[PDB]
RNA sequence: GGUCAAGAUAGUAAGGGUCCACGGUGGAUGCCCUGGCGCUGGAGCCGAUGAAGGACGCGAUUACCUGCGAAAAGCCCCGA
């Protein structure tokens, strides 16, 4: 979610993390669309959570690369 | 008391005037500060790593502002 247990992963295992999220997202966009949002922080949360990702490939590219 | 005569004089206000009472309209005066001005001192360049400044977006709901930038009213580390 946030510490050492999101690092583990490899190259295809970080870009496949993203796309699952995205696809949830959208799902929640179209149930947004025809008013089936119960839960509106789940959203937020999948936004949050693929920035980390986003944040972390970009930390390891240079803890590595340097 | 009655009739006639000769006199003289009052009230009525359609509307108006002055004063009084009570309102309405309007936003002066007073009180206040959420905002300004001056002087004294501090500080003093930003930009091809893409500035100043903008466009379009990012909200469960978002028209304006603010804050961001497709990782979007936020993501990571250190400190309080």
């Amino acid at each position: 979610m946030k510490p050492s247990e999101m690092r583990n992963l490899q190259a295809t295992d970080f870009a496949k993390e993203i796309d699952a999220r995205k696809k949830e997202l959208m799902e929640l966009r179209f149930q947004a669309a025809a008013g089936q949002l119960a839960q509106p922080h789940r959203v937020r949360q999948l936004r949050r959570e693929v920035a980390q990702l986003n944040t972390v490939k970009a930390e390891l590219a240079r803890k590595g690369e340097q």
